[PDB]
This record gives C-alpha cells, sequence and structure tokens, in this order.
C-alpha cells in the first residue's frame, strides 16, 4: 500500500482542501454544494483504505462516501460503495454495482458516532471476493456468483452531496443545513502500489 498524494477534483475545487503535509483531504457542504475528489488512476483489484471523520452537527440530507467506480457518471459501471446516510450517524451503507446494476444494499450498525473522530475504513477487492472493513474488523463479505461482479479497473472516489431529492428523502433525509459548513475528513487514503493502472 502506499499514500494517495495525487488527486483530480471532478466539480467544485474550491470546496475540496487537500492538506499533503498532513495527509488529509477535506470535503465541505454547504450552500456551495459540495465536492468530489478522486484518484488519478484506476486499480485493478487490491486493498483501499482511510482514516474518515464525517462532519458535525445535523447532518440530514447528506451523504458522504468513499467508493471504487470504473467512472463516475457511466450507467454501465462497476462499483463498490461505503455510503454514510446522513439522518443517522450511527450506521453506514455498503452496495456494489455490476455493469449499471446495483440493488445489493445493506445497512450495518457501526456501534459509534461516524463523526466522532476518525475511523477506518477498508475496502479489499478481488476477483471473486469482496470485504468491507471498519476499524479492523470485516462487516460484510461477498463472493462472486452467476450474478455478475466488480470487473471492470476502478477510480477511488469521495464525495459529499445532498441526496435529499432521493426517495422523497427517505433515504438520507431532508437537508436541514443548520451547522453548515459541513466538513469530512479523510486522511491517510492509501491505494494500491502495485495494480495501478493508466
Ligand atoms: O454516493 C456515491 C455514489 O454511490 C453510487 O451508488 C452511485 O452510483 C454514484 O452515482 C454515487 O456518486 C455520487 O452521485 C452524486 C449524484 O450524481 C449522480 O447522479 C446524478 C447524475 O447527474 C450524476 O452524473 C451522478 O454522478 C454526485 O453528486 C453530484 O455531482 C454533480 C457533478 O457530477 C454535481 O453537479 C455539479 O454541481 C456543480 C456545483 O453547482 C451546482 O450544484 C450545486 C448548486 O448549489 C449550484 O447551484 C449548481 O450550479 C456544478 O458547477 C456542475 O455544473 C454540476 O455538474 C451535483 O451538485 C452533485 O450533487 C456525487 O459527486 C457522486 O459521488
Amino acid at each position: 500500500a502506499q499514500p494517495l498524494k495525487f488527486i483530480a477534483v471532478d466539480y467544485s475545487p474550491e470546496s475540496c482542501t487537500h492538506s499533503p503535509e498532513s495527509s488529509t483531504i477535506t470535503l465541505t457542504f454547504d450552500h456551495r454544494g459540495g465536492s468530489r475528489w478522486r484518484s488519478t488512476t484506476r486499480f485493478q483489484y487490491g486493498t483501499f483504505s482511510s482514516l474518515i471523520q464525517c462532519p458535525k452537527g445535523n447532518t440530514s440530507g447528506l451523504n458522504f462516501n468513499i467508493y471504487l467506480s470504473s467512472l463516475e457518471g457511466d450507467k454501465s459501471q462497476d462499483e463498490i460503495d461505503f455510503e454514510f446516510l446522513g439522518k443517522d450517524k450511527r450506521i453506514v451503507q455498503t452496495n456494489y454495482y455490476t455493469a449499471g446494476t446495483g440493488n445489493r444494499e445493506a445497512i450495518h450498525d457501526l456501534g459509534f458516532d461516524c463523526s466522532d473522530g476518525f475511523h477506518e475504513y477498508v475496502i479489499k477487492w478481488g476477483p471473486d471476493l469482496i470485504q468491507w472493513l471498519i476499524d479492523g474488523k470485516v462487516i460484510r463479505s461477498v463472493r462472486a456468483d452467476g450474478e455478475g461482479f466488480p470487473q471492470k479497473p476502478m477510480f477511488l472516489y469521495a464525495s459529499v452531496w445532498d441526496a435529499s431529492y432521493i426517495d422523497e428523502g427517505r433515504w438520507t433525509g431532508p437537508y436541514v443545513g443548520s451547522d453548515a459548513p459541513y466538513i469530512c475528513l479523510y486522511k491517510n487514503v492509501n491505494v494500491p502500489v502495485g495494480t495501478a493502472v493508466e
């Protein structure tokens, strides 16, 4: 594993702040919206990790995340996700996509408030096994079957966005915004050294 130091920012770069000397990338959500960072290379399998401290206060409406995707915006994509749902800061959702088909959501109870400090989130991606880990514990394991598996090379992505418009607000809640600016911290992001492609 190696630190990720070369990133790209896909929109609203003034809402993404990188402090290389502290190995910390910070995404802000406020009246300007949010932002999204990514690796500049794709990867073909490997282990991906980050310390994450989610935003303070009433995060209803917001989605903050870290995920692998073959290309954000593509509708036939492969993906592996961690997504925090802002109305409940004591859960995280995992999911994965195969050629544009998802619908494999699972909700996990964290046992902590995801904004209380840094916690470690890890995705291990292989051709027949994917694991999600939180603070060193496997929380989900999936194996390849006839129903598809993520195999395209993928970028590492993270964003904060207002998802309150999704499913009439049932997914992340209405956006209240009482505690803007919301700041999500990503520290010690680590990506595979030898399966980067590109
Ligand atoms: O949750 C992570 C991940 O989970 C998977 O399950 C899913 O497959 C992924 O798509 C999802 O990724 C995140 O998706 C959101 C929503 O966008 C997606 O669906 C809609 C489609 O339009 C997108 O292409 C998909 O990516 C995404 O958040 C949005 O990203 C947009 C950019 O692609 C943002 O639009 C941009 O906003 C800029 C800022 O200003 C505008 O928005 C804020 C307003 O205040 C302002 O008035 C607007 O002008 C614009 O400058 C820019 O032109 C515009 O393109 C959008 O705001 C944002 O919500 C996450 O980034 C992504 O990680």
